This record gives structure tokens, C-alpha cells and sequence, in this order.
């Protein structure tokens, strides 16, 4: 189909989207940048789709983070999440597609603005949100991994899908694990989508990069960066350590489980069989910058190994 402006896609109903694509890229994203729009929007797409448990209620990846945003941006595992919510919402109410729509639509475009990173499959047609989500549905740093595994299963992932889920934190920091440090990242290339954040979790830990006792934080190897509990957790146990090695250097693996699962993570809640694929609507990624290292002046013994069936690959350091 050929829009208006001569743009194309696959489906015609995907026109209405290139309008939306040019405001959010320079309006949300500061021109089409991996920054920290970019960062919020992915994590909302989380703490929006995850809200879905069959036992317990919530509609998934329906906007309720938005439309029911007065309950929901008040539970705790929440927080920090308001200022991304609070952007949203005039892009939504201005452009004539649902909230549910919209959290995907944008972390779509934003991970696609990232070195490294893929085209999250998206399709439109979701309705508007009935319910708001339970409290209690969005993991929290301190969770056990089995605490983690058994709220991701209860959605519907398996662990290594969470694993393959947690490349977002390759492309992600915190504000307020320790509010002292705000913007501290969980890799040494936030703005880059690739495996430092597999390799850089499994180093031991040296120091904090701010105050000493912040829950749900653990030590970090590097000042620049900051380190969750879940993280050094998921990393280590020996349910997730191995899958956790396996993408490290591994950036088609990476590539592939990320769309993949982001897809099925966009879709909770939902049919995929009563909306329109308009995948083809989000820009090409660049292609990775850089390629897997260890920080400058670490070296192997540096790791924490935690794979009992593999050896940890061996990679060189930043010189
Ligand atoms: C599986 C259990 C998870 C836990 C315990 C967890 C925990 C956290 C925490 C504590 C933060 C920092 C929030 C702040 O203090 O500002 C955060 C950031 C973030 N999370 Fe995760 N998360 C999980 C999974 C996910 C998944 C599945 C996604 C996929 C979209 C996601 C994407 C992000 C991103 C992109 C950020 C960076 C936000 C920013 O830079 O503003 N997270 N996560
Ligand atoms: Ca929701
Ligand atoms: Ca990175
Ligand atoms: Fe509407
Ligand atoms: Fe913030
Ligand atoms: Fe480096
Ligand atoms: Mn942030
Ligand atoms: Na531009
Ligand atoms: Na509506
Ligand atoms: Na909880
Ligand atoms: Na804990
Ligand atoms: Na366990
Ligand atoms: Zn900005
Ligand atoms: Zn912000
Ligand atoms: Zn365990």
C-alpha cells in the first residue's frame, strides 16, 4: 500500500502510523536518539504488558498503565514510571490510536533508534483498556529468582525467555534503585543494544557506585554503572546462569530472542489474529557499534564462572 506522503507498507490500515513514527522521533526521542526516552519507553512497555495473570486479573499489554495511570503509577514497583506516563499521554490523546497501541508503538521505534538493535514486531488494533492492573504483578530488584520466574511464568515466559527479555537491560539505568546517582546504567554502553550487559553483570562486584544501602542494589564493577540484585541473582543461579553466559557475544542470539519475546510480551492480553501487522512501519536499526569486550584492566579471573557446563568465552580487554 502507498500512503499519502508515498511512504509504503504491507497493509494500508498502517498509513496513520508514519505521521505518529515522525512525531515521536523527534518529539520523544530528540531526533531518533537511543537515550534516555528511549530507555523509559522500553521499560513501560514491561510495566504495562506484565500487569496479565490469570489467576489474579489485568489486561496486559492494554494501556491500562495510562488510562488507569492514578492507581497504577502509585504502586511501588512503579516508581519513576509517572514521568514516562506523563509523556505519553498527550502523544496519544493527539494521535487517534489507543494507549495499548501507542507503549508498543513507541518502544518499537525506540529500540530500532538503537546500534546493535532489531525491529520488534507490531501490530495495531488494540482496544482500549477495562481494568487496571493488580498491584503486585511487576518483578522488583530484591525478588528471589524463583519469586521472578514463578510472576514471568505466571504471565506466561519461560526462564530463558526472561533471560532473552533482560537484553532491555543493556539499553536501561536507574533513577531511583539509589536516587543519589540517577541515570546510572546497567552496562557500559546504555546506548548501545549489545552483550555488555551479560559480561559486565557476571564480574564480581568492587564497589557502589553511590550509597552503600539501597534495597534490591548489589556491589558493581565499574563507578559508571550500577548493579540490581536480580541481576547478580539471574546471573549466578544455576536455573538462569547458563543461559544468561550463552548470550554473551552472541549478538544474532540476542537479536533474535529479544524481537521474538518483546512480541509475545507486546501481545499479553491480546489476539494478534484481530489486529493488523504493521511491523514493517519501524526503521532499520543500525548496526552494532563495537564488539564484546571486558572493561580495561579486568581479565578473565575477573568472572564470576557460574555455568558449570561451559566455560565462560574468552574474551580481551579495552586496552
Ligand atoms: C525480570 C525482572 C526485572 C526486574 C526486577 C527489573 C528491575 C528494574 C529496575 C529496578 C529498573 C530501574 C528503575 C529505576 O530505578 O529508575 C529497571 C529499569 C529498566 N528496565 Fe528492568 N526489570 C526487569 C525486567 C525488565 C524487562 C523484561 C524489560 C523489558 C522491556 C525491562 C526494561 C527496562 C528498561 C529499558 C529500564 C531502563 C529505564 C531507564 O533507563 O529509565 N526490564 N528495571
Ligand atoms: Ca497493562
Ligand atoms: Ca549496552
Ligand atoms: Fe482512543
Ligand atoms: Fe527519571
Ligand atoms: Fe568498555
Ligand atoms: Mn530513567
Ligand atoms: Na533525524
Ligand atoms: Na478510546
Ligand atoms: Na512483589
Ligand atoms: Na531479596
Ligand atoms: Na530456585
Ligand atoms: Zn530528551
Ligand atoms: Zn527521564
Ligand atoms: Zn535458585
Amino acid at each position: 500500500a502507498t500512503c499519502d506522503d508515498g511512504r509504503t507498507t504491507a497493509n494500508a490500515a498502517c498509513c496513520i502510523l508514519f505521521p505518529i513514527l515522525d512525531d515521536i522521533q523527534e518529539n520523544l526521542f530528540d531526533g531518533a536518539q537511543c537515550g534516555e526516552e528511549v530507555h523509559e519507553s522500553l521499560r513501560l512497555t514491561f510495566h504495562d504488558a506484565i500487569g496479565f495473570s490469570p489467576t489474579l486479573g489485568g489486561g496486559g499489554a492494554d494501556g491500562s498503565i495510562i488510562a488507569f495511570d492514578t492507581i497504577e503509577t502509585n504502586f511501588p514497583a512503579n516508581a519513576g514510571i509517572d514521568e514516562i506516563v506523563s509523556a505519553q499521554k498527550p502523544f496519544v490523546a493527539k494521535h487517534n490510536i489507543s494507549a495499548g497501541d501507542f507503549i508498543q508503538f513507541a518502544g518499537a521505534v525506540g529500540v530500532s533508534n538503537c546500534p546493535g538493535g532489531v525491529r520488534i514486531p507490531f501490530f495495531l488494533g488494540r482496544p482500549d483498556a477495562v481494568a487496571a492492573s493488580p498491584d503486585h504483578l511487576v518483578p522488583e530488584p530484591f525478588d528471589s529468582v524463583d519469586s521472578i520466574l514463578a510472576r514471568m511464568g505466571d504471565a506466561g515466559f519461560s526462564p530463558v525467555e526472561v533471560v532473552w527479555l533482560l537484553a532491555s537491560h543493556s539499553i536501561a539505568a536507574a533513577d531511583k534503585v539509589d536516587p543519589s546517582i540517577p541515570g546510572t546504567p546497567f552496562d557500559s554502553t546504555p546506548q548501545v543494544f549489545d552483550s555488555q550487559f551479560f559480561i559486565e553483570t557476571q564480574l564480581k562486584g568492587r564497589l557502589f557506585p553511590g550509597t552503600a544501602d539501597n534495597k534490591g542494589e548489589a556491589q558493581s564493577p565499574l563507578q559508571g554503572e550500577i548493579r540490581l540484585q536480580s541481576d547478580h541473582l539471574l546471573a549466578r543461579d544455576p536455573q538462569t546462569a547458563c543461559e544468561w553466559q550463552s548470550m554473551v557475544n552472541n549478538q544474532p542470539k540476542i537479536q533474535n530472542r529479544f524481537a521474538a519475546t518483546m512480541s509475545k510480551m507486546a501481545l499479553l492480553g491480546q489476539d494478534k489474529t484481530k489486529l493488523i501487522d504493521c511491523s514493517d512501519v519501524i526503521p532499520t536499526p543500525p548496526a552494532l557499534v563495537g564488539a564484546a569486550h571486558l572493561p580495561a584492566g579486568f581479565s578473565l579471573s575477573d568472572v564470576e564462572q557460574a555455568c558449570a557446563a561451559t566455560p565462560f568465552p574468552a574474551l580481551t580487554a579495552d586496552p
